[PDB]
RNA sequence: ACCGGCCCUCCGUGGGCUGCGCGCGAGUGUGCCUGUUUGGACCCGAAAGGUGGUGAACUAUGCCUGAACAAGGUGAAGCCCGGGGAAACCCCGGUGGAGGCCUGUAGCGAUGCUGACGUGCAAAUCGCUCGUACGAUUUGGGUAUCGGAGCGAAAGACUCAUCGAACCACCUAGUAGCUGGUUCACGUCGAAGUUUCCCUCAGGAUAGCUGGUGCUUGUCAAGAAGUAUUGUGCGGUAAAGCAAAUGAUUAGAGGGACCUAUUCUCAAACUUUAAAUGUGCAAACAACCCAGCCUUAGUUAUUUUAACAAGGCUUUAAGAAUUGAGGCACCAAGUGGGCCUUCUUCGGUAAGCGGAGCAGGCGAUGCGGAAUGAACCGCUUAGGGAUAUGUGGCGUCAAAACUUGUGGGCUCAUUCUCGAUACGUGAAAAGGGUGUUGGUGGAUAUCCACCGGCCCCGA
RNA sequence: AAAACAUAGGUUUGUGAUGCAUCCAAGUGGUGUAUGUCGCAAACUGAUUUCUGCCCAGUGCUCUGUGUCAACGUGACGAGAUUCACCGACGCGCGGGUAAACGGCGGGAGUAACUAUGACUCUCUUAAGGUAGCCAAAUGCCUCGUCUUCCAAUUAGAGACGCGCAUGAAUGGAUUAAUGAGAUUCCCUCUGUCCCGAGUUACUAUCUAGCGAAACGACAGUCAAGGGAACGGACUUGAA
RNA sequence: AGUUUGGCUGGGGCGGCAUAUCUGUUACACGACAACGCAGGUGUCCUAAGGCGAGCUCAGUGGGAACAGAAAUCUCACGUGGAACACAAGCGUAAAUGCUUGCUUGAUUAACGAUUUCCAGUACGAAUCGAGACUGCGAAAGCAAGGCCAGCGAUCCUUUGC
RNA sequence: GUUCAUAGCGACGUCGCUUUUUGAUCCUUCGAUGUCGGCUCUUCCUAACCUAGCGCCGCAGAAGACGCUAAGGGUUGGAUUGUUCACCCACUGACAGGGAACGUGAGCUGGGUUUAGACCGUCGUGAGACAGGUUGGUUUUACCCUACUUGGCUGGAGAUUG
RNA sequence: GGGUACGACCAUACUUGGCCGAAUGCACCAUAUCCCGUCCGAUUUGUGAAGUUAAGCGGCCACAGGCCUCGUUAGUACGGCGAUCAGUGAUGGCGCUGGAACCCGGGGUGUUGUACUCU
RNA sequence: GCCCGGAGUCCGGGCACCA
């Protein structure tokens, strides 16, 4: 088994990524950052919520495949599978050792790599979901389960921006109207004269 | 420039090196203290090494000449008398007294109680029990073999309570980077556990820190400053970026790979950009200008430059520093195990763990506070009064509100018992509460959602 | 005090005296030897019974005809020191012998009418590839191996099995009647070893008369918690 | 008979080399800084892979040509170095420090000149700026006394040159 | 779990407690703090095996599962092994888990571990080695202070005085 | 208002496309006896004027890229010094003080020295 | 290093060692 994960809660070195140095490394626990309807065009979502970190820690990357397979798993159980999309936005790129006990005691101690995690910062925004206006109450009820599986303090808070777009939600569709917007996939840009 | 020595060239009134050289002498004898070295070497201490002698009365083994060993059991060879048989030969009964034979005294030993005693009767003894007891048996006197040697049915056993090398005297006060000790008073000063080298890591040499003796001077300040300001140089950490190069990496879109522009998320050994704190130089007299002048085998096609000089001239508002003794030696001690802390930081799950950076401490140091504590807080110390504070306090212990205010709120806590001085984690989490007390956003003439304070469960 | 040593029995080696072993500073010096192979000196194994397999590549010991190895000799150049050339033994190399000298003595595949196993085959390799025997043995890690017997119950004992980490033949193998203050298991008898202790005796201790030490001895001697060199008699707070 | 039988070291031993040395990072934007901290090297190689002059442009990509294809040779265009520079890494470089070619021996001697790095401001190794001789390549200015920075060694003794 | 997340469980995750295991460290002790196990004896803790009283169930009864107050009382006899541990037989209401210098050697015992003798296997040319097996191998002193158990003498309120 | 030769700073000067270019000049351009060099007078070398601004070159323009400058990001991120400061911690704010970066927005698209020269 | 032997020369032997 490996250890609890009280023992790699702080950030108390430096990144140490996975590069030409450090090579056998284990592949992280989780894979895929996008669950739900991914295909679907920036006008049909126009909620998102947040939840946002208020610790500086290490999250591992299984709590972070934990996280998702339960808020998957509870909105599909309480509403249509295809009514949201989530994304996760952060990825474990930091790398974990383990000093495993010819020789003994705490000569030549220099560990080995073991399993990966993910360093977050005070007020970054861990998990995004994006829904219709109708599934609100679904989407912080699985949110709130989805944040149990990790350490440390988290908020749940509604953005004032349309999902997944940096332009404010009641300018949206003024913009729209008139042709001021350019779609290039889950996000829009801003025409200017140039 | 001159003396000695080694040289170079275009060979001259060149050139460049070297001496513990010279450059109007400073030595020498003696007294005294300190340091280095050898000697017993400040005092006491090994395990060892060598030279010459004394021991076989303990004990080991051989030889000469003497002494000793109750009482029983078993019953070998030889011999006698009877039977059986054709022979070959076989059988009974006696007698006899063999044996590194058996039971068992004296003798010679020492298995168990892991008995007694264990400052004893005794520096190995005592009580029961036990091995053997005609044999490779026990024992007196005499004699023979020894110290790198003797002797051994062999255990490194024994050689006068001494043996994996006896005893006595001497070399010998053997050497010890290691342990222990080292005897009066007051006064002036006062450290280091770091650098480089060492068969070096429990030790030295070397520089640094310190003391003594000074020298040359100055007196408001020269060759002053762990500090500013102004001017002028240096930089790639923190941050930031990936819509910029290198590396890693998620997903849609427009024309299954592919292309274009984007997009999520990153870097000690990535970077266009780039701080704060830092770091070099300058801020006047052995100096700078101005003018004229001399010299040269330097530079230049010549002047003009370069360098060394000599006689005259000038010079000590704008936030616009402020503090004050400068420089130079000789001789020598201790030290060369360090530890703690704010902040920065590497290894480790972590550690009262191991290892670094700038600074301050303890060590070497008390005093006043945190009840108690090397390092925390205050303050740092000649012998004493008066006055006032610092940290910390004013219910009693215990000096101070003889329980201060004519100031607000909050809290009720049943068996490790609510809470109450930082460092000190020197006691506590995720998650909960229709306990009570405050806010924010929505609805309606009180209802919903969210966030705090103290207390409660988790414990 | 033994399973160790010795022992009888067994095997090997040297040696015909101007010898083999060997004392010793030395000599017409000394010991086995007052002896003479049925003797003397040097090793190993350990009664009897039945046996003692294969290996001379390594190391050692030992026996026979030309590369190398020293002084001494014999010639040269040179004025001479110096130098050069040739000759030059045992030994070491070559060639034999020797294991009751020291010692050593294998892997991997396939294969028989249900499965298993493998008499059979192939392959790599050695100086030789462990034979007769014996075993979870005082030698077996795994291991308290697996089966039977002994008990109500056995990491124990005995009897079997054997790809044996790492058994094995005078580094002696296997077996043995008698013997043993040798190690281990079980049975009968017996019991204060125990269930579970009780009563009695003699000498002490205990008191007295006489006599009369030693060891040890910083100072001393009630606790709880705390902090402290991280387990206080002394310090802080409390309680006696 | 005499003497010896390394050291460091999260005890010692086995292991390893942190024992003499080079590059990046730890290292906190001057310099300096530890660990049996991380990632890697060194005891060699080269008469050319040294010196200079000239000419040229590399890696790669796209469009074209019998056999010929993803990959052979020829041609045009783009190409800030994404190639190469003996080897580890960093820095550096485009009519060049790279590639080809031509000629050469500055890889010699160099009067004890001065200096940097480690540092006691000792030695050793390496390197920097000069003076003199004779030369090499260039029309000349000029460049060169090895291959840039790692690749090595006291007293005594032996041996060679003048 | 006939359905039913939560009677009883609970994966993927995440937050703690304890010092009855073993590691990590090297602060105290090397002019010595007697080192395994058993026997004997006392006391403490609760994370409750039995005994008292209750809640709840996928509790009809009987037998049980889960939880609460509660540590007053109790918690065995044997075969094998030096064993702690382990594993069987049997009784019982039940045969709970732990601490006290891994309680307890001037209380015992000495089977094991760990000297000197000796045998075996493997290793070593050898002297010898093995955290491999085997057999044999001295357990010393209390009369001192305190603590505890019993046993006696005797003052004293300004706790000796005013 | 210009050309040529030699330059200094070395993108406000570069890259792509389009348009225009009076004269002097600069070019493209003709050819291989000789000097010289190539597989090839392509480049290079030696000798002429037959043609032409086509290209090179100069000037201007582009909701052009890049580059330069000023604002904004923002007193934000980060920092030096202090506390018997807050918080179980992770961390954070406060006092005295220093102070960034990209994106984004406005503007700009070479300056100049010596000599011989054309209008 | 010396003497050889076998292939201008690489191996196999018997000897000898003060930086
Ligand atoms: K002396
Ligand atoms: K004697
Ligand atoms: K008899
Ligand atoms: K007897
Ligand atoms: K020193
Ligand atoms: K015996
Ligand atoms: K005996
Ligand atoms: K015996
Ligand atoms: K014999
Ligand atoms: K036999
Ligand atoms: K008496
Ligand atoms: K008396
Ligand atoms: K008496
Ligand atoms: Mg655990
Ligand atoms: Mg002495
Ligand atoms: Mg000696
Ligand atoms: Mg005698
Ligand atoms: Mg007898
Ligand atoms: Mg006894
Ligand atoms: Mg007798
Ligand atoms: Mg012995
Ligand atoms: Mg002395
Ligand atoms: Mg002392
Ligand atoms: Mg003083
Ligand atoms: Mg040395
Ligand atoms: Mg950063
Ligand atoms: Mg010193
Ligand atoms: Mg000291
Ligand atoms: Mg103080
Ligand atoms: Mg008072
Ligand atoms: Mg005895
Ligand atoms: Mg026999
Ligand atoms: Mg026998
Ligand atoms: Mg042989
Ligand atoms: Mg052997
Ligand atoms: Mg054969
Ligand atoms: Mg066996
Ligand atoms: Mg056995
Ligand atoms: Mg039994
Ligand atoms: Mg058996
Ligand atoms: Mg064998
Ligand atoms: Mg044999
Ligand atoms: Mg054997
Ligand atoms: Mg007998
Ligand atoms: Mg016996
Ligand atoms: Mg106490
Ligand atoms: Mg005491
Ligand atoms: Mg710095
Ligand atoms: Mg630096
Ligand atoms: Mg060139
Ligand atoms: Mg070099
Ligand atoms: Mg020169
Ligand atoms: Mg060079
Ligand atoms: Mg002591
Ligand atoms: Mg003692
Ligand atoms: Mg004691
Ligand atoms: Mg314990
Ligand atoms: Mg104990
Ligand atoms: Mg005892
Ligand atoms: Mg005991
Ligand atoms: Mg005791
Ligand atoms: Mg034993
Ligand atoms: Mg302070
Ligand atoms: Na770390
Ligand atoms: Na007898
Ligand atoms: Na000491
Ligand atoms: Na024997
Ligand atoms: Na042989
Ligand atoms: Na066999
Ligand atoms: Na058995
Ligand atoms: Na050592
Ligand atoms: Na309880």
């Amino acid at each position: 088994a490996r250890r609890p994960a009280r023992c790699y809660r702080f950030c108390k070195n430096k990144p140490y990524p996975k590069s030409r140095f450090c090579r056998g490394v284990p592949d992280p626990r989780i894979r895929t950052f996008d669950i739900g309807k991914r295909r679907a065009p920036v006008d049909e979502f126009p909620v998102c919520v947040h939840v946002v970190s208020r610790e500086l820690e290490q999250i591992s990357s299984e709590a972070l495949e934990a996280a998702r397979i339960q808020a998957n798993k509870y909105m599909v159980k309480r509403a249509n599978k295809e009514c949201f999309h989530m994304r996760i936005r952060a990825h474990p790129f930091h790398v974990l050792r383990i000093n495993k006990m010819l020789q003994t005691g705490m000569r030549q101690s220099y560990g080995k790599p073991n399993g990966t995690c993910a360093r977050v910062r005070i007020g970054q925004i861990l998990l995004s979901m994006r829904t219709k206006d109708t599934y609100v109450p679904q989407a912080l009820e699985s949110l709130r389960r989805a944040k149990m599986k990790f350490p440390g303090r988290q908020i749940i808070v509604i953005s004032k921006y349309w999902g997944f777009t940096n332009i404010l939600r009641n300018e949206y569709e003024e913009l729209r109207d008139a042709g001021k917007l350019q779609q290039r996939g889950l996000h829009v840009k801003l025409i200017t004269p140039k």
